[PDB]
C-alpha cells in the first residue's frame, strides 16, 4: 500500500518520496540526516488511522541527492521550508499537518509562520536554536572522518536506542555515511541562527506542539523549553532523545494521530 | 578556622553544625541525605569570599540524629522550614541567603515564603514536585535493602560525577548508609505534595534562583523549567546532576558566591 516513487521541483531537486493513505495529509520532515526510512513503521501505523502520510529524503542527501549545491549548502530553516513547500505544491498537497525534528522542527515552524494557509498544524521536536562549536568544526574534516565522528555520536549519544538505531539496517547506514559530511557541512553553521523563534509573541496562539524527549540531557534543550513556555505553546516530552520515531515508533505514531485529531477537532468547532 | 559544634533548639533537636568566615550570612540546606560534608570544599571557597556560611546535618539524619521521631517522619518542606528557622534563631542569624536542592530547595522556597524578613534570597536546585511509586515503595524493605538499593541509585543515577561521589569516603557513606532507611520512610510521600510552587502568583517577583542539572535527563525537572519561566524567576543550569556541590564544587562556589552579590547589589539599589 506504500507508494515509493521521485517527483521533479523547478528548484531543481529531483525529490525521493513515499505516500501511503487516505484522508487528511499528515507530512513528516526528516531531520538533518534527511533519510526518510526512519518513518518507515511509523508511516504504516499513522495512515491506518484515516490519514494519506507523505515523507521525503531532503535535498542533496540518500536518494534526493540530485539536487543543486544550494539546496544542501549553507542551509536555514527558511531554505528547507521553501523546498517543503515546492514538494507539497508538486505533490498537490494544499493543507498538511507537519511533523519535524532538529533542522525538521526549524523547517516546520517556519512552514507555520511563512505559510499560515498551508499549514493545519506543526510538531516540532528538538529545535536547534545555539550553535555547537564542536559540532560546527567537524566541517574541515575529511569525508571518511566526518562519517566516523557522527555514526558514533548518533549511535551512541543521541538516538535514544542503540538497538532500534542498529536495527535501520545496512542500507540505511550506507546512505547515512554518505550523508553525513554533507550534513556536517551545510547545516550546523547556518541552522542555529535561522531558528525561527526570535519573536515569541508570532508563536503566541499559533497550532504548534513542542516535543523533547525526556532522556535528553537537559541542557540541550532546555531552551526551548523555555520559549515555548513563555508563547503559551503545548510543550511536553517523547520517550528518548532525538528519534523518537526510530527509538519508540509506536509511541511517536500514537501522538502523531492523537495531535492531528486534536487540531481536527478544534479546526471543526 | 572552621567551627565543627553542636547546638540543641527547644523542639528536641540537637544538631551537628559547622560555620566559617565572616560576613553577611550564607546557609547551605542539605538535600534530603541531611548530610552537610558533602558542602566541605565549598564552604571554605564561600567564606574567603567575605562571607560567614553555615551548613548542618538534618533532624534524624547523620550527626543530627538526637531529635524526636516527628522531625524525620512525615517530613514535609513547612516542617523543615520551621526547623531551619530554629536553628538560625540558635545561632543568631537574623537575615541570610539559603541554598538548597531536593527538599532542601523545597525548604528554602518554603523559607523565603514564609520568613521574608529573615531571607535575603533562596537558591533552590532540582525541586521535587511529583511522588515517584518506586521510591515511595522502598519504605517496606528492610533497612540494609533500603541502604544497598539507595546507595546504588544514588552513585549510578543522581550522583552527576561517580569519582566524586566515591571520593567523599567512607566515613561520609557510613553515615549516609544509615540515613537511607530514615529518609526513605520519612520523606518520599510527604516531601512532594508539600512543594510549595503550587501558587504560581506567591512567587512572582520574589529574590529566588531556580537551578536544574545540565546533565540531569529533562524529565526529571521538566517541570521547574515550566513553573520557574510562568513565574518569571531566575532558571538557569549547573554542571552534573543532583549534588552540584559534590560533583563540581568550585563551579557551585562560585555560583553561591556570584548569586549573593547580585541580591546584595540589588538590596542596596
Ligand atoms: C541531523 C540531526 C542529528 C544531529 C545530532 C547531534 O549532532 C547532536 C546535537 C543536536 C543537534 C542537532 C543539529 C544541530 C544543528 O546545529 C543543526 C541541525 O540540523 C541538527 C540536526 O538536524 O540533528
Ligand atoms: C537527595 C535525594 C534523595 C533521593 C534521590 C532520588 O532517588 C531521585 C532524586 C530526585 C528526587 C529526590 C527526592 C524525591 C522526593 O520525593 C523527596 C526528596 O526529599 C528527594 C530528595 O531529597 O533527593
Ligand atoms: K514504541
Ligand atoms: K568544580
Amino acid at each position: 500500500m506504500r507508494t515509493r516513487s521521485t517527483i521533479s521541483t523547478p528548484n531543481g531537486i529531483t525529490w525521493y518520496y513515499e505516500q501511503e493513505g487516505t484522508g487528511p495529509d499528515i507530512v513528516l520532515v526528516p531531520d538533518g540526516l534527511g533519510e526518510c526510512q526512519m518513518f518507515d513503521s511509523s508511516v504504516s501505523q499513522i495512515a491506518a488511522q484515516g490519514f494519506r502520510v507523505t515523507t521525503f529524503d531532503m535535498p542533496g542527501m540518500s536518494r534526493s541527492a540530485k539536487a543543486p549545491a544550494e539546496t544542501y549548502t549553507e542551509v536555514t530553516a527558511q531554505k528547507l521550508a521553501s523546498y517543503v513547500i515546492s514538494i507539497l505544491d508538486a505533490l498537490d498537497i494544499k493543507h498538511a499537518t507537519v511533523w519535524g525534528c532538529s533542522s525538521g522542527a526549524s523547517t516546520v515552524v517556519a512552514l507555520l509562520l511563512g505559510y499560515p494557509d498551508r499549514i493545519r498544524n506543526a510538531m516540532c521536536h528538538e529545535l536547534p536554536t545555539k550553535l555547537l562549536d564542536h559540532l560546527s568544526n567537524t566541517a574541515v574534516l575529511e569525508d571518511e572522518e566526518i562519517s566516523n565522528i557522527l555514526a558514533n555520536v548518533m549511535l551512541n549519544d543521541v538516538s535514544g536506542g542503540s538497538e532500534a538505531w542498529q536495527a535501520l539496517g545496512v542500507e540505511v547506514h550506507a546512505r547515512l555515511h554518505k550523508n553525513y559530511p554533507v550534513f556536517a557541512r551545510g547545516y550546523p553553521r547556518t541552522i542555529p541562527p535561522s531558528a525561527p523563534v526570535q519573536d515569541v509573541e508570532a508563536l503566541r496562539g499559533k497550532p504548534l506542539d513542542w516535543t523533547v524527549g525526556a532522556a535528553t540531557p537537559t541542557e540541550s534543550f532546555f531552551d526551548n523549553i523555555v520559549t515555548a513556555t513563555k508563547a503559551g505553546v503545548n510543550i511536553g516530552l517523547l520517550p528518548g532523545m532525538h528519534f523518537p520515531y526510530v527509538s519508540h515508533p509506536d509511541v511517536f505514531a500514537k501522538y502523531v494521530v492523537e495531535t492531528t485529531q486534536k487540531h481536527l477537532w478544534n479546526s471543526s468547532s
